[PDB]
């Protein structure tokens, strides 16, 4: 259980360095602010007096502060400290700021690996957490059951900016099925059906909604969205009815509105019998 | 068990329906504007009927289901008088308002009414995880309930004729929704060559916890409260616009995105940072 250094001591910087000594690893940590440590100094952590104690009291060093620019501020002056060292960014930011920080550690010999977690502090440790890994294989490799104490590492490649881009990605299927359960929630409210009682109707229809995606995805892939069955035509009739009952029953339309816009946008420039997959292409265009 | 059923409509999905009845048994009797749909069915054993009429009078319970409920009116209306006494199951799809007329109309005709709507695709009846959500008569459903199970697993509402149809559109919400997010997703990673299919098994996996994620958002959907500690509105909202700035920056259109950063905003705008996203349907309803 070798010694690793957590920078920065928020929520999820705290979490990390408990999930370290939950392992029985010697945790170094730091923060710009002393009194934040201290719960984690009575579990057994080593707060340092500086950044560049804490970094060269270990080979692992673990980052999360709150933006990449706060990072490059604290991080830009220990480049020589960090050389010759493993840094792990889990601060969270966009395929170009790990990009920039990629860079950078490579110009120091800094082994670089950026994550992004999906998941919420409480959830540091359980093996429902995933963190999306992106950049140094080696250090992924060499690290691997250091990573997997926040949870199961998915190693996208040695594209830093692959983590952020995969989090993003996901995270706007997370916020469309939530907003549109709402919206479904909000609709069966004008009968007092409630959300709780809507909710296991959803859960089921998720499966559902789930398998379709295969078939949708070989379509996007291959560009042949032709189908006999769910045409985009009689799609968009349904957004535009969905969105007129939820007039009629008494709630705002927004959800229903932008998929209308969007599907029928597809509509008016692709093909009647085309399939959902060729919302793709209306979507890269945009 | 194997009671007399007649089918009206023998398009794609009516004669999988009547196909469904015949194959477990029952005395199907059907009838269809065109009769050479009714081939087959006709052939593995079912009786069909000269006027729509003829096919009423066969049976205690008449399915029907053809293109929309105009049509399925036009059809119905003139047989007022001789479906009286009976069941009418109608899986024709539509609105709520158009289910509800036609459970009016049924009542005022001394009709038994449920109406559904299906779940599935044709050859999906009879199949495991096909599902019919229904409303109306509960009697009807209660005393077909076998019948029904033929063809899925039904779901019975409750009494409000409306509310089939009002879950299923709540539904296909979802769908459209989840469909778009997935394909602006694979849209985003086709930027660095990633395919929708490598795509695919993350979305598969996360879908899994973002099923996870309701129960909880259903509890403060429904309690007002909205208190976290750990994922408010700020973050997500912050984080939609980052989905969308990159989405531009690695060189694709931000529709999804966009209209997902305005909407979780509105409730920002209106509540409190640390609000959950379960808040958001304060927005939706007040609207
Ligand atoms: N919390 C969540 O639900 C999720 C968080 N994330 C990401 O995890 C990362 C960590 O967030 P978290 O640590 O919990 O956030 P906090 O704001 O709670 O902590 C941020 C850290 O940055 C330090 N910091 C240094 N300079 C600054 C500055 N100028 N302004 C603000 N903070 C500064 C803070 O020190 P000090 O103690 O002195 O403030 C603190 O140590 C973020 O990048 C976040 O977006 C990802 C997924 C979900
Ligand atoms: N198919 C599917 O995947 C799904 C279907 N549904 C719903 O099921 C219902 C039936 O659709 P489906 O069977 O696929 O459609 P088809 O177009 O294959 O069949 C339409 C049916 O309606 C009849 N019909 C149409 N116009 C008239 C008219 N003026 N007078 C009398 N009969 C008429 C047709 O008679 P004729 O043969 O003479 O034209 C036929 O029986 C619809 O409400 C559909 O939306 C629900 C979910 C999914
Ligand atoms: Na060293």
């Amino acid at each position: 259980r070798e010694r690793v250094t957590v920078l920065g001591l928020g929520r999820m910087g705290a979490a990390l360095a408990g999930a370290l000594l939950a392992a029985g690893h010697p945790t170094t940590v730091w923060n710009r602010s002393a009194a934040k440590a201290g719960d984690l100094v009575a579990r057994g952590a080593v707060l340092a007096g500086t950044a560049a104690e804490a970094v060269r009291a270990s080979e692992v060093v673990v980052v999360c502060v709150t933006d990449y620019d706060v990072a490059g501020d604290l991080l830009g002056p220990l480049a020589g400290e960090l050389a010759g060292r493993a840094l792990i960014n889990l601060t969270s930011g966009s395929p170009e700021q790990a990009r920039r920080s990629a860079d950078w550690a490579a110009e120091h010999g800094i082994d670089y690996l950026d994550g992004t977690i999906m998941a919420v502090p409480q959830g540091i440790g359980q093996p429902g957490s995933v963190l999306l890994l992106s950049g140094s294989a080696e250090v992924h490799s060499g690290r691997k059951a250091l990573i997997e104490l926040w949870g199961d590492g998915d190693y996208l490649g040695a594209d830093a900016g692959l983590s952020a881009l995969y989090d993003l990605a996901l995270l706007g299927v997370m916020w469309s099925t939530i907003a549109s359960f709402l919206h479904g929630a909000a609709l069966l409210g004008t009968e007092d059906v409630t959300a709780q009682q809507f909710l296991p109707k959803v859960e089921r229809w998720l499966g559902a909604v789930a398998s379709f995606l295969p078939g949708i995805a070989a379509q996007a892939d291959s560009g042949d969205y032709a189908t006999d069955v769910s045409g985009l035509d009689i799609n968009v009739a349904g957004l535009d009815l969905l969105a007129r009952v939820s007039r009629a029953q008494g709630i705002g339309t927004d959800v229903p509105a932008a998929l209308h816009e969007l599907y029928a946008r597809r509509l008016a420039q692709g093909s009647a019998n085309d399939g959902l997959a060729s919302l793709i292409d209306t979507i890269r265009r945009g």
